[PDB]
């Protein structure tokens, strides 16, 4: 099992069964009340059979007063192309300065969910 | 392995699919207006029996919060296999950062199935 | 499987079908007002089973009850924060004026086993 991992340049700080940290690609101002999509600066192509889920680490709230707007990000195997960067949907409860290489949200792989059918019925 | 599937009525839009195996989008059931710093319980339209031993995960989609500026207040919803009942409909909790209306079939948040947690026996200790 | 659970005091009340979600408790009445957000001290900390984690959700009458969201969205708790002063907590932020009692169920966990080991790869495309 692999993981290959493309940066957006050589500025970006480069990754460490833990949750992995995900980085701010480039300094960013957030409005109180506003939202921005933060660049993570990389893309992957994940295992076969795999997504990725993404969530803010604890620590990003008191660090940086924003929270993820879709909640969990999912990212799909199939989103593995050369400029498929991954980005952080942030909104901000106060006016904010992110920077460069700060840790703002994790990551992990899971397999994704087996095939199966859906039936309408009239009664459950 | 299968999820039955019950529509609250014939406009809501179907997701009936063989093999189907990415997450599944789920939509309004109806027009809903949101005021700025509200909050509605928008319906869904749909009532599930999922596979034995599973439940389901409810996030919004990627594009939710651009197109219809809204957040899930749960943060990801936890449907049991237990919730499986005739009006045991599925509705996504919704707190409006900008005026907003959704419209009866926009693709709001979406869902996949999960194995349930093993059994877990929780042993009271004085120090770890 | 096993979770060695330790109480903050006698005064935690205790916390279950197979499978289905735990609740979590507040140790401490928590006043909050409304734009502003307070840590929750659940009370609780845990040995989670070797290779599992555990994720935390508020419930899905939290806000409904209580006003408030949770700020990391999913809270995600390692096996490796197992120490005899690793308490658990509910990061809150509240959107109206709130009051939570100790004792009142504000989130919900699961365990889940960790991702499997895999090798991260730099390539300079894909």
């Amino acid at each position: 099992m692999q993981i290959k991992i493309k940066y957006l340049d050589e500025t970006q700080t480069r990754i460490n069964g833990d949750w992995i940290d995900l980085r701010a690609a480039e300094d960013v101002a957030i409005k109180k009340d506003e939202f921005k999509l933060v660049p993570l600066g990389v893309a992957m192509e994940l295992p076969e059979g795999y997504e990725a889920h993404v969530v803010p680490r604890s620590s990003t709230y008191k660090n940086f007063g924003v929270i993820q707007t879709n909640s969990m990000g999912v990212i799909d195997e199939s989103y593995k192309g050369d400029n498929d960067f991954w980005f952080f949907p942030a909104y901000a409860l106060r006016d904010t300065k992110i920077k460069k290489g700060d840790r703002i949200c994790q990551f992990r792989i899971m397999k994704k969910m087996p095939a199966v059918d859906l039936i309408e019925v009239d009664r459950l």
